[PDB]
């Protein structure tokens, strides 16, 4: 159960995918 937060140093694949 991962984060929601969509930003340039996350990484959208595994998470907001």
């Amino acid at each position: 159960a991962c984060k929601s937060t969509q930003d340039p140093m996350f990484t959208p694949k595994g998470c907001d995918n």
